[PDB]
């Protein structure tokens, strides 16, 4: 059934482009997915905005850099700040909206790895929640590629926070130190929306002891195997690989690859790891560099194994 778990993982996304929820009478979730279908889906819903709020940040650089350059007149310093503030206000929400994809992550990984039934079974019995945590990790890889080609994040939130200091000892809505510190841990991050899943995935194999981390690591490398083999054989592709699907399955097998290699312990480069990792990196590869380049990049430098003396020299030219 690698085709059907193919249909399941990419239905109704060609009909569906830069939508992250679901519609509840088309996922058609079942009697034990409601109450976590219903939930996850109000996060999903609000994540188009951050997306859309993320594509609008066009960043405060130009007003900082007369503030700097004058730092005597306050007219430019007052301006750089009423320009930089409506955007620490978007740092803000995306950084709380981090926090409710731990919540839904959980709610989703709780259903997807019971005991007794295994992971090809469960992505074919929860085919509504399947499908919602591909929606998830595909706003995560979106969300950070356009992090990591936007300077101007880091840049506003640092001199949102020196001027404050700076300017809450000369002369509601604001930012507490507590809070700064941890969203500057938040964008400091490379692919910040994926180290916070790749965090909330490891609390839920601590939090759930009696538990096999096979179920969850075996969930993750079952949806990496069925992206990748649906990219990789043209009977799959003359039959499922649209523009719409091939980004979506693309992004989906680069967050589960990064999420293995944090929670299963040797890894997802060792020789007892289950991701065809010379697979998944081939068909990146054979993509147009430009629509890629942010998913290679994130497998170069946020992965915790790619270093390791363990994993092949043969996948690390590869990703050079």
């Amino acid at each position: 059934s690698m085709g059907n778990l193919i249909k399941v993982l990419t239905r109704d996304i060609d009909h569906n482009a830069s939508h992250f929820f679901l519609d509840f009478e088309n996922a058609q979730p079942t009697e034990a997915e409601r109450e976590i279908f219903n939930q996850v889906n109000v996060v999903l819903k609000d994540a188009e905005g951050i997306l859309n709020d993320l594509q609008s940040y066009r960043g405060a650089g130009h007003e900082i850099r007369e503030a700097i350059q004058h730092p005597n007149d306050e007219n430019l310093q007052e301006k750089a700040w009423s320009a930089v503030c409506p955007l620490v206000g978007k740092l803000k929400k995306f950084y709380e909206f981090s926090q409710r994809l731990e919540a839904a992550l959980h709610g989703l990984l709780g259903a997807l790895t019971s005991t007794p039934y295994s992971p090809t079974q469960h992505l074919e019995r929860e085919q509504a929640l399947a499908k919602q945590f591909a929606e998830i990790l595909h706003f995560t890889l979106r969300f950070d590629e356009l992090k990591m080609t936007n300077p101007a994040i880091q840049n506003d939130f640092s001199y949102y926070r020196r001027t404050l200091s700076r300017m809450r000892i000369n002369n509601e809505n604001e930012v507490n130190n507590e809070l700064a510190n941890r969203m500057s841990l938040f964008y400091a991050e490379a692919t910040p929306m994926l180290k916070t899943l790749s965090d909330a995935t490891t609390k839920f194999v601590s939090d759930n002891k009696s538990l096999p981390i096979e179920n969850t690591t075996d969930c993750l490398s079952t949806m990496a195997s069925v992206c990748r083999v649906m990219l990789e054989t043209p009977e799959y592709r003359s039959r499922f690989a649209s523009e719409e699907t091939v980004s979506f399955c693309l992004r989906v097998m680069v967050g589960v690859i990064i999420l293995y290699d944090h929670v299963h312990p040797v890894g997802a480069f060792a020789k007892t790891s289950k991701i065809d990792m010379k697979g998944c990196i081939k068909v990146l590869k054979d993509q147009p560099p430009n629509s890629v380049e942010g998913l290679l990049n994130a497998l170069r430098y946020t992965t915790k194994h790619l270093n390791d003396e363990t994993t092949s020299k043969q996948i690390k030219t590869m990703l050079q």
